């Protein structure tokens, strides 16, 4: 019930619109908790929620406290945080629930409450920058010996959501413009309405202003200075939405003086809350206590909005400082970095000048991190340019006590616009342009090949198929990129479609030995779990259905137990192809296979500088053999309006079109291809629950990949799995947190020994070192 | 997506507040569908919903239709309803999905659309009164041979929700007063807010008035008469909330003339919709099409509100007509009744005059049903009183071709008020009073014992424990009731608590051979399913925790594999009893058991006409033995304010306090006691999903009770299970529908032969005849 | 928890002497661990019954005391004596005092007060009783050892093993009989049901004139390779695991 109190749109609305004169809101807060509980967790029974609320109220009453943010934070701090040899830690049994709580509530008020009421031993100096972790001697010993390796680290944005919230307070206008820019899209409107139906940019401005004003008022309370007496006119919380209070006809401001020069820093945020909670140890004024409650609710709702949206001026506000903070966060506390190999992902920019500034800022921040930790001779104390930064960076030797940085830009796929010859034309031109700036820069600075180590494509799978990036990747390979990773968007209309998508990526993309694929959930999730809460029939496009049909026939045409399914797939695929192509001749399943074999060829090459050489190479390889009828069919597949109209048409496919054994066989066939090609998998953090079929962390497919008994299916081919913390789905997270989360689940729910659990997690962690993109 | 279009608060709000001049609302309806889908079914992935909506829009476009109620009803009718030998039926594979749809959408518009666009063979006469059923020759043959038996039929209210909706239109004021009377309670406010946050009695009045006005306007359209030209002033749907339209300064009414004298009857409802859909076969006006959409949305939301709320003037509006319709509905179509033994449940009234009128109306309606179907000599053609009704009814012989009626009033438990000596004093006095009128009537008409065959208690389990009704049942037994059934409310804070509740009912209640218990889900649901979507720790009162602790020790003190759990339960129960009783002596677990053995004794008897004889009988049985220390402890348990305060206090209990094997052992121990005492179980309909842990019908615990492989657990003791359709949870339902639903699930999901599936369902059905309360 | 009952009984009298305090505490411990063991319900029931009878003598009380009440009194042993009778030291004082008064029982608290501050109770506690050597069979004692093994592993507490060259045990007639090899999981040495534990190398009192941690490392390797017939790689792996437990469970600041 604590998470509902600290995160509820209904409670925030009922607290931000009601005047502070009222003091007895227990009934209405209770109603808010029940409404939030039903909205967020409907599967929870009503009587269980009522009993939990009754226990919570009794617990507060027995502690001589009052229902509010202070009491709730105190109960959470005792429930989760205790003091150990390394400072404040999280109980190993309680870490899984803590991660679930971190998806809804920010931890900074909780740790501040813990410091106030349960201080560390001997009053030793303590600083809260990194998220809290549990402690196990085996895990700490392994981390100190073998540092953690990150394969997917988005360098854009901030390390966590909480300092993003402070950034929003620091620059309300910049975040407001970004919010409105996203809000114009319909997806953001739906997402905001899901979180809060009564959410508008006007209300967003009001809530941001109210939270900032509450911060200033409570800063005066926490600092110890007396209130400036305009609080008498302060009766309604909505008066803080305009950044000025009218008292006796005078316009009074809200900002005050802060001891730290950075009033929006993490340390200022922690110090303010610790002081405010210390002064409210025994009692608090009701109006100001509600003000703290409103601030926490506004902050938590903003953090939820940010994390769900994640998966110019604002960028220039931090620039190299954000990257420097990222590398310090990856380093962690102590002289020795907890992370050795870190692969940074950044969004490519079509502007060459913006690109040069972007990589200069990232590389300069990396040099700043190295110079702060390592004291050595530098060629340029103030490089101010990429060339001098590389001059300083080339003096650094691989020693393992610091973070080793590899840069992998991730191309962003977009929606396929109507017409425009082949379906993905404008998107391909944009990606080709972005590659062009990347290539001309690499030839303009050959030393950048030692830092620009890979190319990624992570937007979504429906918008662009894997065969789109094949000419892009092949031409980029000749530019010295030397590594390629492709994100398989796991929003497949059918499980077979996702398995086909991974197979298509292996078939067409030029993934060499040691390459990686991103988020291969389709071959990881079992059919039984995937079918949870799904309609008995599923909808997908004719193009996707036809491709899945050919894939099913190819994999299963020999399986004696599954010759039903392959023969049926081949027959009905031929019948579907007759509708899609509108052809009148006879087409066998073999001919359909050949047409889909040449999918990787460029559209212009199919119709027929590094780019041109790839053009005739694909063109000649389509003409060496004596068949042009499949080539003609592929031309009709690409550049026929009737075919495109048929392709975009949706068909109705049953949920259990193939039995679970058949789908598992397809997954294992792709497993064999994945292992034979030696391609690693960047597993998402297990705390990220966008799958929506996993009702607990123990049901995650990584444990099936780990070969756990009960989880692994007979016939599964072992694969290389890496740890990638790109979108953790929780406010405060780290690669260490994911490492501990996997260890905790293995030890507790699966009942593994600490050594055995460490061995399995270490194997996954070391796969990020074996399959790293860093230059050797 | 069809269910979201026909049932969505967001869509209804966006359609009832926007003027009819707008014609292109496809984008905003699409947004409404996504918001409703996320709110109702969040576990469904976003991309799946988008693909389904795209297919639905394409399906409508390819049919040359327009997005609206007409097209949606057409698609549903073809998707579910087809014509067979018995008329319009439901596909056997599609019946499970149809039942799920019936929980959200009324079927009457769907069947009307089916009749319009897919008429029956040879244009044969067809009447829609009963809900649609699937057809299987084995099931029909069994029903004709062995009629269905109902053990739980609430005679109050109407047969289904749909004619309740027409009753609301018939008497808007009566339903408005009932709605406001419920709305004063906080539970109704929470329930209405969950269904619709912006729902108030003022809005409820507006929506009822709008729906009635839409019905009148579309009645003129369906009848063929031209609109009376005030539609020009009709631009905004909210103008129908005041039952009068201002056109050119004149107050024009909405009511029109209907061909049938009963404008609010089912036949009038069906005929109106069939005519309106027939006149809109090819095209419909946009404004009136939206009006039909708004009417369907309002009706569906009201039906959802009614079914969730279910589990004076309005009663007098129907009176004996409702009971007569109930018996005709139970009889079904054909000369021979599909139901033979029907046990009617009615709410007892504290007013003797109201009670006499209530039973007179029910019995007279039963005589009307018998006289309509059977032509024979009657002593009184117009009895007008109970005595003459029984004079007519005693001439009817048991022949099996008609419905045999047994009356079982169900006592309603209430909240325990504070203080008042023993915890349940005012409730016990109210129940004792209600029993008093029942008893004096039975002695005033001894022939009523052949119709008043049982006594029930079905409100909830937390509000009143089973031991409350023990003096009530024992005294009622001496009055000639001869049967007793007790409803075990399945909102237990813990699974052990529910198992203890069933055990307490068997231990204390005077359930003789052939008696039944209602809704024994606690011993039916497996621990694995029950733990779904539950917090790691659960909250319950100290009284409930202590009783569960003693129960665990009693059952498991000998189990060699479970001597951990019994010894731990006994030790910590003794420690808990020290806190609750605040005693300073030494209390063993045996002494605690003895104190809880005497729970069934009356509170006044514990402190120490048919009622008095029970008083000294319990008093003397507590004094025959030489122990009064457990008696003294029970006195402190009943009449000590400190003990009551401790009892109402809540404790924190882990979810996995006992392993699944231990909980299953407790369930099987109660299974053995249930079978040894030969007590049947009235199973709820499987279409009623208030369990919230069952994500599909195949996961229901009735199949575990049926002994199905995979579902039944080793060591389970077979029990007698009866079919009781009290709260089906769907708008249109019947005992036949539940029979078909069980047969469909057994044949399809469990892969049983039609003969084998029929045998299992027949065994459950015939248990309602073996354990019937009817006089032999 | 390392030495097997068979080796420990070597060269011991058929009956052993211990104080009434120690005997009573062992009796409660036996009942707590074995009250569920179906093969050992003799020993737990006998321990509980005779513990209650012993407590009657020690406390000289006349009321009825169950084994559960005795358990509660010995649960509060960790509380401070002054706190039981009722700066960093004071905060611990009321913390133990309040935790003894949150619950509604003071009769076990009163019994613990008599256990601490009653001259008759102390005189009874210092009195010695006669206990047979084979009071519990080797299976029962091994079960107690494995129960503590499970608690040791669940709490993740390491064991600082003494050097094997230190023969103050007096029941080990050769180094190959040392209990560290049972902890190492060696065949023949490890008993069925043993819970693996973390064992560290600690050279505090080697028992020989010239010794080192290297000498103990070589001694374990030599015994594993020769007397137990293990491969040099296998023997090194087992000794390395024990050696690296001193790094995983080290007290040094990280």
């Amino acid at each position: 019930m604590e998470r509902f109190l600290l995160n509820s749109t209904v409670l925030l609305y009922r607290l931000s619109t009601v005047s502070l004169d009222e003091v007895s809101l227990d009934e209405r807060v209770e109603s808010s908790v029940f409404l939030a509980q039903y909205e967020q967790a409907r599967s929870l029974p009503d009587h269980v929620a009522k009993s939990a609320w009754s226990y919570l109220v009794q617990q507060i009453k027995q502690r001589n406290m009052k229902l509010g943010p202070v009491a709730i934070l105190r109960l959470i701090a005792e429930k989760f945080i205790k003091n150990e040899k390394g400072g404040p830690k999280i109980d190993l049994p309680m870490f899984s629930e803590w991660q679930t709580l971190m998806s809804r509530v920010s931890c900074l008020p909780i740790i501040a409450c813990h410091q106030v009421f349960n201080p560390g031993p001997a009053s030793q100096e303590y600083s809260f920058r990194w998220p809290l972790y549990p402690y196990h001697p085996t895990v700490e010993d392994y981390i100190t010996r073998e540092c953690l390796h990150e394969t997917h680290q988005h360098l854009n944005g901030s390390t966590s959501a909480e300092e993003c919230w402070l950034d929003a307070l620091k620059h309300p206008e910049a975040c407001l413009r970004d919010f409105e820019k996203g809000w114009a899209s319909q997806e953001m409107k739906q997402l905001c309405a899901q979180i809060d139906p009564s959410l508008t940019p006007r209300i967003f401005k009001d809530r941001l202003q109210i939270a900032c004003n509450i911060r200033e008022i409570l800063c005066r309370v926490a600092q110890g200075v007396e209130l400036p007496e305009w609080i008498a006119s302060m009766q309604n919380p909505q008066q803080l939405a305009n950044s000025t209070i009218l008292h006796n006809g005078r316009e009074y401001g809200f900002a005050t003086v802060w001891p730290i020069d950075d009033k929006y820093s993490q340390e200022s945020e922690f110090c303010w809350l610790t002081g405010l909670l210390e002064k409210w140890r025994f009692n608090a004024p009701e109006g100001l206590e509600r003000l703290l409650w409103i601030y926490l609710l506004i902050q938590n709702q903003y953090l939820t909005l940010l994390v769900q949206r994640d998966d110019m001026t604002e960028l220039r506000e931090e620039t190299e400082k954000s990257y420097l903070s990222r590398f310090k966060h990856a380093h962690g506390a102590g002289v020795y970095s907890q992370v050795r190999y870190l692969e940074g992902r950044f969004a490519p920019k079509s502007d060459p000048n913006k690109m040069q500034k972007l990589l200069f800022s990232v590389l300069r921040g990396y040099w700043e991190y190295l110079s702060a930790h390592m004291s050595m001779e530098w060629v340029h104390e103030k490089p101010l340019t990429i060339s001098q930064v590389l001059d300083n960076l080339e003096l650094v030797e691989p020693h393992g006590k610091c973070v080793e940085l590899a840069l992998v830009p991730h191309f962003i796929k977009r929606k396929p616009k109507n017409g425009e010859a082949y379906p993905h034309a404008l998107l391909f031109k944009d990606l080709k342009n972005q590659a062009a700036i990347l290539m001309d820069m690499l030839k303009s600075e050959p030393r950048l090949t030692g830092w620009i180590r890979g190319v990624d494509a992570a937007a979504n799978e429906m918008h662009a198929p894997p065969e789109l990036f094949c000419p892009l990747f092949r031409v980029l390979a000749k530019s010295g990129i030397a590594h390629f990773t492709y994100h398989v968007g796991e929003d497949f209309p059918h499980l077979i479609s996702g398995i086909r998508s991974i197979d298509d990526a292996l078939r067409f993309l030029p993934l060499r030995n040691g390459d990686r694929l991103g988020h291969c959930t389709a071959i990881g999730i079992t059919p039984s779990i995937w079918k949870r809460s799904l309609p008995l029939s599923l909808s997908m496009t004719k193009e996707t259905r036809l491709l899945d049909l050919v894939f099913i026939w190819r994999e299963l045409r020999s399986h004696p137990e599954l010759l039903r399914y392959a023969s049926d797939a081949a027959i009905e695929a031929v019948r579907l192809a007759h509708k899609v192509f509108s052809l009148e001749e006879e087409v066998s399943i073999t001919t359909l296979d050949q047409v889909f074999e040449m999918r990787g060829l460029l559209a212009e090459s199919e119709g027929l500088s590094l780019w041109l050489e790839e053009y005739e190479r694909a063109r000649e390889l389509v003409k060496t053999t004596g068949m042009k009828r499949p080539l003609k069919l592929y031309k009709q597949w690409l550049t026929s309006d009737n075919v495109r109209k048929q392709r975009a048409e949706y068909v109705e496919v049953a949920l259990e079109y193939l039995p679970d054994e058949a789908v598992v066989a397809l997954q294992q066939a792709v497993m064999a291809k994945m292992a034979d090609r030696n391609i690693a998998i960047e597993c998402p953090p297990t705390s990220n629950t966008r799958i929506s079929q996993y009702r607990n962390v123990s049901e995650h497919h990584i444990f099936r990949w780990m070969g756990l008994p009960g989880e692994a299916i007979e016939g599964d081919v072992p694969m290389s799995i890496c740890l990638g913390s790109d979108d953790p789905g929780i406010f405060a997270a780290d690669l260490k947190s994911e490492f501990y989360h996997l260890f905790v689940v293995l030890t507790r729910k699966f009942g593994l020994s600490p050594a055995d659990a460490l061995r399995k997690v270490a194997e996954v962690n070391e796969n990020g070192r074996i399959y790293r993109f860093h230059d050797v």
